[PDB]
C-alpha cells in the first residue's frame, strides 16, 4: 500500500480507483450527473457513449474528455451528488475542520 509511490503521479490511477467502487448505477448516476449536463453547459460526454461503459471505459472517458485532475474532480464532485458521500469525503477534505486543528 504505503511506499508504492516514492515518485509518482496519478491523476488516471486515482479516478480508477475510486470509480472501481461504483456499482451499475453508481456509474449510472454519475455518468448522466455529468454526462447529459446542462449545469456543465453542453457536456463533454458524447450522445449515450457511457451506457456500456464501466469503471475502466469512464476513468478514460472523463480523462481524454476533461483531463487527468478535471475528471478526478468531475468523479469526486459527483459522487456526493449521487449520494457517494462516504467516498466523496475519501476524495476531498480539502483544509481545516473547525478551528486550530486539521
Amino acid at each position: 500500500g504505503h511506499m508504492l509511490r516514492t515518485a509518482g503521479r496519478d491523476g488516471l490511477c486515482r479516478l480508477s480507483t475510486y470509480l472501481e467502487e461504483l456499482e451499475a448505477v453508481e456509474l449510472k448516476k454519475f455518468k448522466l450527473y455529468l454526462g447529459t449536463a446542462t449545469e456543465l453547459g453542453e457536456g463533454k460526454i458524447p450522445w449515450g457513449s457511457m451506457e456500456k461503459a464501466g469503471p475502466l471505459e469512464m476513468a478514460q472517458l472523463l480523462i481524454t474528455h476533461f483531463g487527468p485532475e478535471e475528471a478526478w474532480r468531475l468523479a469526486l464532485s459527483t459522487f456526493e451528488r449521487i449520494n457517494r458521500k462516504d467516498l466523496w469525503e475519501r476524495g476531498q477534505r480539502e483544509d481545516l475542520v473547525r478551528d486550530t486543528v486539521e
